[PDB]
């Protein structure tokens, strides 16, 4: 079964890792052998069902798979647990250890699952550095994806992260989700800082539309920022392609201290803070 159908009993939210954006994730075990995993809660459960399956049915090491839902009061819903936590709270404690050659392989393998869904016609809708996942420091994967849609994120808000046509029409396709690619790029440059910060989301709209844009982060040479500007342009077409992306990034990633300047580049433990793996 793709997406197995588990018991109230088979798992147990043991501690409390945060308060999402569409629910709460815990983190806990899971026995069908005790299994690691993170749970996240949010008869018509039919329709969740559906785009419950498409969470489930993908395959490729940059993209977290749904392993298992539980439909009671609320849905639950059980994927592998990633003991590094996501991406942006790791650049944020790592800002001083992370070299280039890291920074790029993120981008390269980040472009990588995204091209994935691309080829699935799944658009995301809500990527950002908080929902790309760190399963070691040289593996990170997506996730969240789909969530928005389930929900009615195309119906009558990380306004940060959305492409211009998003925030005006609610039109989501995979080069909106290439611009909140250029803005999870950002964050994970300037190693977590909140994008626009200070500013209202409400105003977010008109600066885009007079032509602002973020900032080039300091180690950024023009060629990287050069890419996350193309990302942000109003004619979504325009916009890269994840294809290329990956290919202009695997480029840099070749050659690191020249396209990222970081100060001496060259040269807590998730064990306290967080049985069998899923993979296994
Ligand atoms: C501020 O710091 C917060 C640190 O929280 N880290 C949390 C976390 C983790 N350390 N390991 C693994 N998952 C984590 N969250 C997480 C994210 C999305 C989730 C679930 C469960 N269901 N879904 C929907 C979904 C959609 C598409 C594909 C999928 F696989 C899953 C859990």
């Amino acid at each position: 079964a793709l997406l197995r159908i588990l018991k109230e009993t088979e798992f147990k939210k043991i501690k409390v890792l945060g308060s999402g954006a569409f629910g709460t994730v815990y983190k806990g075990l899971w026995i069908p052998v005790k299994i690691p995993v993170a749970i996240k809660e949010l008869k018509a459960n039919k329709e969740i069902l559906d785009e419950a399956y498409v969470m489930a049915s993908v395959d490729n090491p940059h993209v977290c798979r749904l392993l298992g839902i539980c439909l009671t009061s609320t849905v639950q819903l059980i994927t592998q647990l990633m003991p590094f936590g996501c991406l942006l709270d790791y650049v944020r404690e790592h800002k001083d250890n992370i070299g280039s050659q890291y920074l790029l392989n993120w981008c390269v393998q980040i472009a990588k699952g995204m091209n994935y869904l691309e080829d699935r016609r799944l658009v995301h809708r809500d990527l950002a550095a908080r929902n790309v996942l760190v399963k070691t420091p040289q593996h990170v994967k997506i996730t969240d994806f789909g969530l928005a849609k389930l929900l009615g994120a195309e119906e009558k808000v990380p306004i940060k992260w959305m492409a211009l046509e998003s925030i005006l029409h609610r039109i989501y396709t995979h080069q909106s989700d290439v611009w909140s690619y250029g803005v999870t790029v950002w964050e994970l440059m300037t190693f977590g800082s909140k994008p626009y910060d200070g500013i209202p989301a409400s105003e977010i709209s008109s600066i885009l539309e007079k032509g602002e844009r973020l900032p080039q982060p300091p180690i950024c040479t023009i060629d990287v920022y050069m890419i996350m500007v193309k990302c942000w342009m109003i004619d979504a077409d325009s916009r890269p392609k994840f294809r290329e992306l990956i290919i202009e990034f695997s480029k840099m990633a070749r050659d690191p201290q020249r396209y990222l300047v970081i100060q001496g580049d060259e040269r807590n433990f998730y064990r306290a803070l967080m049985v069998v793996d899923a993979d296994e």
